[PDB]
């Protein structure tokens, strides 16, 4: 057991060990500290839970992110450094700390401030499908991909973080950012809804690399909706049968049809090759979409492709997810998996 000592930073009572140096406020799920990590010598970011046991669901949600963050192993993906609690046995455990690295400027900030040639495009969309075929391979779904969620550095290497750990109704409402780059049938509960959502968020992302400009930026679900439907086109009677409310069926029928555009005057000048894969991702029925996979093998990137470096991850047993348990159950589960913790290499 290391060594802990205790500070008052903010109003606020953090307890960790000595390796963590020279805490900084940050930001504020929980509150986030920057620290020097004198064992690794990163500089990281220390996120203390706030109330990880308050409820039966937030207990269940605390569980759900460590189990996901120890297992994520990949170079595109965010993953866990350390993990820990100044409990020295479960009676008393309450508090949980988890530790990754630093991350600096995220796609944002390139986007708006950064001339981006086609060969950027193709490096930074690569290495998010080459993370996403990660994360899919374990039959995990994002759902929340968006330029504020991809950290990139001086090198132009990318990471995928803030997985979607189950948003308010307030967040998704009105001209937001939060709902610009997700799929119609889960902005509007059309379906049951599975991994091909994410494939959707990275055409919007890729198609506003090419521009500069959001490409769906919707005041509100429904202006959204006929953004959509003016370049995909309006659903043909083989969707139709798919969508399990009658009334969104209803809705949708008493929209005027619409073919799809041409997304060669939609996306002028652009590499033919980047509209091609543009379309492929960017189907309104979800089961025709292109997969990460399959993405990967596509011309736009050559440059890049090397099927022997693009890894699948280990299996991901979530059977917990339809387990019912007290409190105590979860937060002892959770306290299993905090002092099993084995640090990477
Ligand atoms: N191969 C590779 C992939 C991602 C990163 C990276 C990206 C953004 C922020 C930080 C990092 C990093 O880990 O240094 C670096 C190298
Ligand atoms: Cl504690
Ligand atoms: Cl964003
Ligand atoms: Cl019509
Ligand atoms: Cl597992
Ligand atoms: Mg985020």
């Amino acid at each position: 057991r290391p060594t802990f000592y205790r500070q008052e930073l903010n109003k606020t009572i953090w307890e960790v060990p000595e390796r963590y140096q020279n805490l900084s406020p940050v930001g504020s799920y929980g509150s986030v500290c920057a620290a020097f990590d004198t064992k690794t010598g990163h500089r990281v970011a220390v996120k203390k839970l706030s109330r990880p046991f308050q409820s039966i669901i937030h207990a269940k949600r605390t569980y759900r992110e460590l189990r996901l963050l120890k297992h994520m192993k990949h170079e595109n993906v965010i993953g866990l450094l350390d993990v820990f609690t100044p409990a020295r046995s479960l009676e008393e455990f309450n508090d949980v700390y988890l530790v990754t690295h630093l991350m600096g400027a995220d796609l944002n900030n390139i986007v708006k401030c950064q001339k981006l040639t086609d060969d950027h495009v193709q490096f930074l969309i690569y290495q998010i499908l080459r993370g996403l075929k990660y994360i899919h391979s374990a039959d995990i779904i994002h759902r929340d991909l968006k330029p504020s969620n991809l950290a990139v550095n001086e090198d132009c290497e990318l990471k995928i973080l803030d997985f979607g750990l189950a948003h308010t109704d307030d967040e998704m409402t009105g001209y937001v950012a939060t709902r610009w780059y997700r799929a119609p049938e889960i902005m509007l509960n059309w379906m049951h809804y599975n991994q091909t959502v994410d494939i959707w968020s990275v055409g919007c992302i890729m198609a506003e690399l090419l521009t500069g400009r959001t490409l769906f930026p919707g005041t509100d679900h429904i202006d959204q909706l006929k953004l959509i439907l003016r370049l995909v086109g309006t659903p043909g009677a083989e969707l139709l049968k798919k969508i399990s409310s009658e009334s969104a069926r209803n809705y949708i029928q008493s929209l005027a049809q619409m073919p799809k555009m041409n997304f060669a005057n939609v996306f002028i000048g652009a590499n033919p090759l980047a509209v091609d894969l543009l379309e492929k991702m960017l189907v309104l029925d979800s089961d025709k979409r292109i997969t990460a996979a399959q993405a990967l093998a596509h011309a736009y990137f050559a440059q890049y492709h090397d099927p022997d470096d693009e890894p699948v991850a280990d299996p991901y047993d979530q059977s917990f997810e339809s387990r019912d348990l007290l409190i105590d159950e979860w937060k002892s589960l959770t306290y299993d998996e905090v002092i099993s913790f084995v640090p990477p290499p």
